[PDB]
């Protein structure tokens, strides 16, 4: 019944619990076993309108805009100072 953590949310999961996880290209599904992940890599396209901040790369996947944020920030929208 081990969690899994995921840095780029800092946030653990429960197993069975999915969430995304980006790279610069592209983005993954993960699935908590616990206390490792099982991801797939998806295919994503580019937002036709990029909401990241700070040079965020924009990917899309189920219709859904995840942002790859830079050293520096993160959140949602690259909007949450890491300093």
């Amino acid at each position: 019944s081990e969690k899994c953590f995921e840095p780029q949310l800092l946030r653990f999961f429960h197993k069975n619990e999915i969430w995304y996880r980006t790279e610069q290209a592209a983005v993954a599904r993960c699935q908590c076993k616990g206390p490792d992940a099982h991801c797939q890599r998806l295919a994503s396209q580019a937002c036709r309108t990029n909401p990241c901040l700070h040079g965020g790369r924009c990917l899309e996947v189920e219709g859904h805009r995840l942002c790859h944020c830079p050293v520096g920030y993160t959140g949602p929208f690259c909007d949450v100072d890491t300093a």
